[PDB]
């Protein structure tokens, strides 16, 4: 499923996103929109041999199962394809796991790249929230 910008902003409000670990909500619109375009099908290969999965783009190295990353971890408990659902419940709860694990969104290349020292309150003007 692809996205709206505001219907997107609207999924992760409803699923606790905003302001968690003082991330506002505007932080994670704009991750997800570098990282897949809004789009939950969206996968990438890694030069290492892992893949990123879904709107948010975890990756296969540590977060989830994909059965052709020899020797990587599963620390979301989720079969990869899980993330990659209409429904993003699993990606979201993924994500929490991944934002409070030492680095905080700059875990995310994307929004180090692309958001961080952004005004990223841009990304959730003119939605009904
Ligand atoms: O993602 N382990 O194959």
């Amino acid at each position: 499923k692809v996205f709206g910008r505001c219907e997107l902003a609207a999924a992760m409000k409803r699923h606790g996103l905003d302001n968690y670990r003082g991330y506002s909500l505007g932080n994670w619109v704009c991750a997800a929109k570098f990282e897949s375009n809004f789009n939950t099908q969206a996968t990438n290969r890694n030069t290492d041999g892992s893949t990123d999965y879904g709107i948010l783009q975890i990756n296969s190295r540590w977060w989830c199962n994909d059965g052709r990353t020899p020797g990587s971890r599963n620390l979301c408990n989720i079969p990869c394809s899980a993330l990659l659902s209409s429904d993003i419940t699993a990606s979201v709860n993924c994500a929490k796991k991944i934002v409070s694990d030492g680095n905080g969104m700059n875990a995310w290349v994307a929004w180090r790249n692309r958001c961080k020292g952004t005004d990223v309150q841009a990304w959730i003007r003119g939605c009904r929230l």
